[PDB]
């Protein structure tokens, strides 16, 4: 089994699960991604066919790599190389939303159409127009794998971290500092390099100020995540029942905020509206909304049921019939 995937974290890490998960079962995972996803593919037992781009291109470099013609085919939604190609049985991953003859994403050949199997990374309650898919698309949730000392104190916790998102608005995390600077959470944010930490005038007793956090160990201790919409942050925190506070800039992180704010998960908080004074009174009705937190309990439910690595990994294996 060989998968191609695009050189992006969002897209390469809900794989690691599921080829590790497929490496424990006897099967040989190769994989053509960078040297940066290199350490953690091979990590996961992967063998990483190292590849080049400029960071609609060829698949060449893979077409190299031929001698050994892999049995199964395994693409990224967005890596359409890998569906070019030898008779050979495909699977398609969908790391963000899935999309069929009802739904697609966008605001304005045939390659796009849906494959015999199609495994996305969402519990289907999650999907938009889930009533409109059908047996070929397996809903299995975050495909996370099976740490770290944090202990905190008895006051709630609150998660802020925008990930690659906003990389330029360091004023974002000072208004989060006055925000909550006096109150009764205990706030851990994880800033990028968007801002240098020890830049900071005064850092509250009640902050915790890092680059980088294990934002699944921290998600689970968590009582609010303000995030990005990033689908990969947002089901790590539907996985650990952590309502949410979004704030998109991508259009698909869009989509995901008004999802989010629709199914009763969290608000939407758009960027141009983010002051003092909004983040205050976001955090103050997710936090204080029992009703809303036992929806995001119900969603937690759906994340669990579906299966994860180990389903996707099952249906792999009982797709190969032709």
């Amino acid at each position: 089994i060989s998968m191609i995937n695009i050189p992006a974290y969002g897209h390469v890490n809900p794989t690691l699960a599921l080829v590790e998960k497929l490496c424990e079962k006897g099967h040989r995972v190769t994989y053509a991604t960078t040297e940066e996803f290199a350490p953690a593919v091979q990590q996961a037992g992967g063998e990483a066919l190292i590849y080049h781009t400029s960071l609609s291109i060829l698949p060449q470099l893979e077409e190299l790599y031929k001698d050994d013609q892999p049995d199964l085919i395994i693409y990224d939604f967005v890596a359409l190389a890998g569906k070019l190609f030898l008779n050979v049985p495909v699977i398609k991953l969908c790391s963000s939303y899935a999309q069929n003859e009802s739904f697609q994403l966008g605001n304005e050949e045939q390659l796009a159409v849906p494959e015999a199997l199609n495994i996305v990374f969402m519990p289907k309650s999650f999907q938009i127009q889930h009533e409109t898919f059908d047996d070929r698309f397996c809903f299995v949730g975050p495909s996370l794998g099976e740490s770290l000392l944090i202990d905190k104190d008895d006051r709630p916790l609150m998660l802020i971290s925008l990930g690659t998102a906003f990389n330029a608005w360091p004023e974002f995390y000072k208004m989060c500092i006055k925000a909550f600077r006096d109150s009764s959470w205990q706030v851990i944010m994880s800033v990028g390099k968007t801002i240098d930490p020890e830049s900071l005038e005064d850092i509250p007793a009640n902050f915790t100020i890092r680059q980088s956090v294990p934002q699944l160990e921290v998600l689970e201790k968590a009582d609010l995540f303000i995030s990005h919409g990033g689908m990969n942050s947002t089901m790590e925190a539907m996985n650990a029942g952590v309502p949410l506070v979004v704030i998109p800039q991508m259009y698909e992180q869009e989509l995901t905020a008004n999802r989010v704010d629709e199914l009763g998960l969290g608000v939407y908080l758009p960027k141009e509206e983010v002051t003092v004074s909004s983040l205050q009174e976001a955090v103050q009705a997710v936090s204080s909304d029992q009703e809303l937190l036992s929806r995001v309990k119900n969603m937690q439910k759906d994340v669990k049921e579906a299966g994860g690595a180990e389903r996707a990994a099952a249906e792999i294996e009982a797709f190969m019939k032709k």
